[PDB]
């Protein structure tokens, strides 16, 4: 057996539920997807951007940024607050967003003033990478 049926999702959101041979987790702590045997957890899926392999589909990748999980027993399911997939109607109008940051991470005001905003940007131009791949698509 190598498949398995996954459902993510962030309120009111269908980004994939079905059979679903792996994911692809990819975020800062975390480097594993899902799989038919990835054990009872529930924790988070930490953000980043994700890809996958439908048992009888080619292969997807979505993109989420905090969230929590639940496995069960022959299908996961997991659910967050902010869920795109590589895509996102506009494309290139997102490069210039890790431009418009930097004057952030550039201005100092407190230890954890713009430190703390470098964990948003590093987790925002986590969906430029797979919507960039998405240009040879069409």
């Amino acid at each position: 057996a190598m498949t398995y049926h996954l459902d993510v999702v962030s309120a009111e959101q269908q980004m994939f539920s079905g059979l679903v041979e792996k994911i692809q987790v990819t975020g800062s702590e975390g480097e594993l997807g899902i799989y038919p045997g990835h054990a009872p957890l529930l924790t988070a899926i930490k953000p980043g951007m994700i890809r996958i392999v439908k048992q009888h589909g080619h292969e997807e990748f979505i993109y989420l940024s905090g969230g929590i999980l639940e496995v069960q027993p022959g299908n996961v399911t997991v659910l967050a607050d902010t869920a795109i997939r590589g895509q996102d109607l506009d494309e290139a109008r997102a490069m210039e967003a890790k431009r418009k940051a930097e004057e952030h991470i550039s201005s100092s005001h407190g230890d954890v003033d713009y430190a703390q905003a470098s964990a948003e940007l590093a987790k925002a131009i986590a969906q430029l990478r797979v919507i960039e791949l998405t240009k040879k698509a069409m």
